[PDB]
Parts: structure tokens; C-alpha cells; sequence
């Protein structure tokens, strides 16, 4: 259980990091985005 | 503890999925979004 | 393990909440955003 939860949390941390990058790009008009 | 953490993680996976969909809609101009 | 996972999940819940707010601001044109 714990091990699979660590796995899920680590996938979520990646997803959230990618979201943060894309949201910042949208807010700042980065590179015409 | 584990059970409530599984609950929290599963709510987060949904939230993150909805965010991903909304962010893609914003990036692609999907449906005038 | 559990304690550090609770920590990670709680940081993620904050990050996701901030993302949700920023994504809503982008969708609604809130305050010229």
C-alpha cells in the first residue's frame, strides 16, 4: 500500500510540476504562449 | 492513516486530471477557450 | 514513510489549489488575466 502510494504521489508531483510550467507559460505570454 | 491518504491521493488525481484538461483547452484554443 | 507521504500530499494539495485558482483566473479573464 505505502509503496504504491509513494508511486502515485511521485507521478502526481511530476504532473503538478508540468502543470505549473504550462500555467506560468500561459500567464506570462512566454514564447507567444 | 494509509486509508485517508489513499483518499487524499485519489481526490488529487481527479483534481490534477481536471486541471490537465482545462490547461490543454487553454493551450490549444479548444472550442474558443 | 507515512509521515513523509502526508507531508508530500499536503504540499501537493496546496500546489493544486494554487493551480486551480490560476487556471480559473485564466478561464474567466479575472482582473484582465
Amino acid at each position: 500500500e505505502v509503496e504504491a502510494l509513494e508511486k502515485k504521489v511521485e507521478a502526481l508531483e511530476f504532473k503538478v510540476q508540468k502543470l505549473e510550467k504550462k500555467v506560468e507559460a500561459l500567464e506570462h505570454g512566454w514564447d507567444g504562449r
